DNA sequence: AAAAAAAGAGTTGACACCCGGGCGAATCCCTGCTATAATGGGAGCTGTCACGGATGC
């Protein structure tokens, strides 16, 4: 899916959720989107 | 099963500034006054008709 190319930075969910994905240095949805429950 | 904080709000002083209103100064517009003698004017058609109307005796 061409989705995983935007970054993951770009939906501006909340203040905290993006605090949390820049502390573990993520670029891209799918490391985010591989983890369920274990990593988050 | 409990219990406090980065944001989210809310302000509180602390400059940075940006046209506005005066203080100047430098400079525009008006108006009148000049003392020998000045003394009637320059284009323009004029190589279309024909009609339809307005004056005159």
């Amino acid at each position: 899916n061409p989705a995983l190319l935007k970054k993951v930075d770009e939906l501006e969910l909340s203040v905290r959720s993006a605090n949390c994905l820049k502390n573990d240095n993520i670029v891209y949805i799918g490391d985010l989107i591989q983890k369920t429950e274990a990593e988050m």
